[PDB]
């Protein structure tokens, strides 16, 4: 068991930079006086180490830390928030997440946008008098209006990650219903003009509010 | 730029907005072709991104029917968006305007709703930064502990993990100052840190929001 704590000291301390990504690692010697254990402990808690890929270690050399690929990383935290969302209390969690960038978003407008950018947005609320499906005509506003919306920063990622939060909340539920997005739809459109008004009067607070009225 | 991005973000619109309903074909190259007035190498090249995408499935040489991307597509094309921006001069200035944004609201959120207890936790972060000061690696993991602290505030669990683990690359990322440089450095970040939490302590989101933005611009 000991070299299982050892094991996991070492990884933590690999994750908090206590060492660089150098063979920065002590000597098995010294890793035996800092943990107070055995050679036996120190070898298997390594040995561990190089099979999860956190470590190298050639011929009786120091170990050379190899943090987490960007990948690794990403994979852990996608898993965990993929995973959530099959949980009534992880989709709350997950729509809070998108909730904290899109008040960014409607408050930086609100105090950032140009008359040029704010039509913009009034533009994507202009439904068509003639229009023959007004549910259609509310689909098309409500995407058209969350891209200008993100695109408003000047940020070329800002758009991508506004529309993989949304897709990551579709990609777990069965598909919807063109019944069920109509009343959505309906709901969005009240709510994007409530924050188009209070962007058109510069105001973050009224913006931030109109956003989170539920 | 490229005429084939044009029929690739117009199609993917359509595809979004319904215009093309979930699981019915897409209209043929042929017909694609005469929609947007475009050769056939453009349709080709719009259909295969939208495959990367996610947002059609072309099977054993079918025709392109519509769908929509699975976490792991999500994950890949974020992945590739990424990597993408991050190999041009600058680019992981997107990323910490990205991090910049999300704190924004956690700060707002923080001094709207933390407890007298969340509020010690914070100044016992700050007693962890006032420490450090003349470390660069201690300081840039007591950097990363107070923004720990601060993100914990929500109860969220996604949010947290997701948002510090960005802001821990981003900030390890930055090369390291001078020696001489270090200590005063250092007390920047510091002090600055205080008046967030001041701020934080006057239930003052706007305050706290400004004290966040003069932190990270
Ligand atoms: C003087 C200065 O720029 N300090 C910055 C520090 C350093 O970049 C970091 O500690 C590495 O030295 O990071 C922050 O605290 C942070 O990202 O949260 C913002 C702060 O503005
Ligand atoms: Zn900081």
């Amino acid at each position: 068991k000991l070299s299982e704590m050892v094991e996991e000291e070492l990884e933590q301390m690999i994750r908090r930079r206590e060492f660089g990504e150098g063979e920065q690692l002590p000597s098995e010697r010294e890793l035996m006086a800092f943990f107070n254990v055995g050679r036996p402990s120190v070898r298997e808690a390594l040995a561990a180490l190089k099979r999860k890929g956190l470590v190298q270690i050639n011929n009786g050399e120091r170990a050379r830390v190899s943090r987490p690929s960007a990948d690794t990383i990403i994979g852990e935290l996608s898993g965990m928030a993929k995973d959530f969302l099959s949980h009534p209390g992880g989709i709350a969690h997950f729509e809070q997440l998108r909730l904290f960038f899109e008040s960014s978003l409607v408050r930086y407008a609100a105090e950032h946008a140009t008359d040029e950018q704010i039509d913009l947005l009034a533009k994507a609320l202009e439904i068509n008098s003639q229009s023959l499906d007004n549910n259609a005509a509310f689909i098309r506003s409500d995407v058209d209006f969350h891209r200008v919306l993100a695109e408003i920063p000047g940020n070329p990622i800002f758009m991508a990650i506004h529309v993989a939060l949304l897709d990551w909340l579709i990609a777990a539920r069965p598909t919807v219903t063109d019944q069920a997005l109509h009343e959505h739809n309906n709901v969005s459109y009240q709510q994007h003009i409530a924050i188009v008004d209070a962007i058109r009067r510069h105001d973050p607070d009224e913006a931030d509010r109109a956003l989170q009225s539920h």
